[PDB]
């Protein structure tokens, strides 16, 4: 749908059109800016700067390749990430946060469009059948599960960025 993808041409759209447009915006920010804490956190009343917000998008696309990679070579994988529970998506982001919290703007930007590439990989080499015709986790398809932490996070950091350079001198 248009809330949510339901096929694999579905998803491998919202994905191209999401990130097309994030990358766009992050190619346009003077990197000279990017840590400045001056947009609205996840959590109410918290601040975070646009290189943390690229940390953030990372560590979900990296956790969604590892959990399908990790899948394929059989090997048991921890839902959402070995340690925490879905109840601690917060504190999962933490983790990210301290992860890359020494990687520079330019090297998390060139990471998520490398994770993001693996990602479409990983949906080209499968079907809709595989995709979306059956449970992967849980009761969850894989392609849900693949949207929920790429395509959908994408469309929400555009419209953070979006906002947020109104404020802060740039167009985009
Ligand atoms: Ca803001
Ligand atoms: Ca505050
Ligand atoms: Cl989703
Ligand atoms: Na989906």
């Amino acid at each position: 749908s248009m809330s949510v993808p339901q096929t694999k041409a579905e998803l491998l759209l919202a994905i191209d059109k999401n990130f097309s447009k994030l990358i766009s915006y992050l190619n346009t920010i003077p990197p000279e800016i990017t840590s400045d804490k001056s947009m609205d956190g996840h959590a109410k009343g918290t601040e975070m700067s646009v290189r943390d917000l690229v940390s953030y998008l990372l560590g979900w696309n990296a956790l969604v390749v590892k959990w399908i990679a990790s899948d394929a070579k059989g090997l048991p994988v921890d839902f959402p990430e070995t340690g925490y529970k879905w109840n601690q998506l917060g504190l999962l982001a933490q983790k990210f946060y301290s992860d890359y919290s020494e990687l520079s703007y330019e090297l998390l930007v060139a990471e998520l469009q490398t994770v993001k590439n693996e990602i479409v990989n990983l949906i080209n080499d499968r079907t809709d059948d595989i995709l979306y015709g059956r449970p992967w986790y849980t009761k969850w398809t894989m392609g849900r599960m693949i949207s929920f932490n790429t395509s959908s996070p994408y469309a929400n950091a555009n419209g953070r960025l979006r906002k947020w350079a109104k404020n802060n001198n740039i167009s985009l």
